[PDB]
């Protein structure tokens, strides 16, 4: 493995960011190292100790946190005031609170790359580098390809069937809305059932080979409820941005000078390579790394290796 | 390191007239005394090659290869006149009798070849000893739209998708297949050549898990590319000359449900995605399903090929 040793944090924090929300923040590695912030995906997936393993513990001050309503951040599964703009501002609140300094490296995959791009475009001076994987910009066609069909539905038809099951046929015209309404409804069984099914779909389609250890995560109600509720919340709302906002030239120009690597699995069936590719066209300064036998996940062998190579190289930035 | 039998040349070649127009090149390999098997190449319009004979034990099988109308060495090259599914189906029968193979034979086909295999078996189930099928393709609208129209494979191979869109003015992009067909059958020769290359390239680029430059260069062969694209577009724009979903109708699946069969399907087949194969297995549970987790479309994907030879080896036990 190209992963550094398993590692526990040297400090944990609880930072209030609104009268409602409270973010769990965990610092790993060298307190004197180069500051880097990890943005977990989902949205609503939360971070874990293992995500700290992609950064050299001697070189980096590694900052992990769980975005609103996810992981250990409170209140769990809370959809009130849980928007892209809020999350973007939260990263800034964390940056100052931890006194990391003026700028830091940023690391994100999937929804994490969405937040990274939104953050960098809103505060390009705060970003030393961008290590991006499984590019996701929440465009309609992106979400339709995965949640609506036809799309990934054709490559994983057996799981697609499972995913369609909780939704009456008449409502199948908008899967995300149909799920969101159940995930936010008053009936608890359906909300749990919908959380599991929604989550399972993604777990089952996240790697080249179907991983039963990935799939069983949907059977954890704690994870599945927040994961599904927050995902469906953002997705049904277009990530609270105009269509294609992140890919507009005027916005790409704000971050075109920021040292960057895009690492993308060729067979990513959650966030297909067309989005990443399109980004590379708008942003040729960025380094493009396609993994020919990897799906979506960061732990695909080739993706992981390239990711660590990115953090290693970016540590040379002054 | 391969499950392929040795490279092999035919012991006899034939030219069989099947219409006033068409004339099929037929090539026999292996043991004249062996169990008869007919290989149906894909495309449609791709033609067969000597290498396709390598999936059958040369001691055990009488291996019959032929190029379907207008493809390969069959004449006239790239001819779209009287080139339909029904005609191809009847051709297989004309070959069967002509070669005096006997009452029945094994059938082997992938992609368009599985389409022809299914059509053939449904029309003459008594003539089929077994069915070895790969990359299932039944020419449904959603199948053709997923690959040629988008969104679909377009999302996984965006750089090649762009190349494929390029020859077509954007106002015509609403129906890619018709826009291609009209160019592929137009009077302007450059456009026709250009369209043949681009259409063919798209498929070559998307046919294996790893992009194979040796596959891709085949589109740069105008001889191949012109017939390949013309015939593909011809059938596709015509729905394979069958009602929507004809092959998958229960009453038709019932005609072949008893026929020993194996479906071998690549999980990441981006030309003929696994949903079709999967749906077939639901209608046809008697059939043996083999999914290859790291294979795309092509028969030569490592796992697909291995499973294919295992199928011919096992089916050779059939009395």
């Amino acid at each position: 493995t190209s992963l550094f040793a398993a590692i526990q944090p040297y400090k944990t924090h609880l930072l209030r960011v609104s009268p409602l929300h409270r973010l769990s923040i965990k610092e790993y590695g060298n307190p004197q190292g180069k500051p880097v912030v990890f943005l977990h995906g989902g949205p609503g997936g939360g971070a874990s100790d293992s995500d700290a393993r992609r950064f050299n513990p001697t070189t980096y001050r590694i900052v992990l946190f769980d975005q609103r309503g996810s992981g250990e951040s409170t209140p769990a599964s809370c959809l009130e005031d849980n928007t892209t703009q809020a999350l973007v501002e939260d990263i800034e609140k964390i940056r100052e609170f931890l006194q990391v300094g003026a700028a830091w490296h940023v690391f994100g995959g999937s929804w994490g790359s969405t937040l990274a791009l939104a953050y960098a475009q809103a505060h390009p001076a705060r970003v030393k580098s961008l290590t991006l994987r499984g590019i996701f910009t929440l465009r309609k066609k992106e979400l339709d390809f995965f949640y609506q069909g036809p799309g990934s539905s054709f490559v994983f038809p057996e799981y697609w069937e499972e995913y369609l099951d909780p939704i009456p046929v008449a409502e199948r015209g908008d899967m995300v809305k149909a799920y969101y309404e159940r995930l936010t409804g008053s009936d608890e069984k359906v909300r749990a059932e919908a959380g599991r099914a929604w989550s399972r779909w993604e777990m089952a389609t996240s790697r080249l080979h179907v991983d039963p250890d990935y799939i069983s995560k949907a059977d954890a109600p704690g994870f599945a409820d927040a994961f599904a509720r927050i995902e469906s919340h953002y997705f049904v709302n277009g990530g609270f941005m105009p269509e294609g906002e992140l890919l507009k030239p005027e916005n790409i120009a704000k971050i075109s000078h920021i040292p960057a690597v895009i690492v993308q699995g060729r067979y990513d069936m959650v966030c297909p390579i067309t989005t990443a590719y399109e980004l590379t066209k708008l942003w040729p300064e960025a380094k493009f790394v396609v993994i020919p036998d990897a799906g979506h996940s960061a732990i695909e062998a080739g993706t992981e290796k390239a990711l660590v190579e990115a953090t290693e190289e970016f540590a040379k930035l002054a």
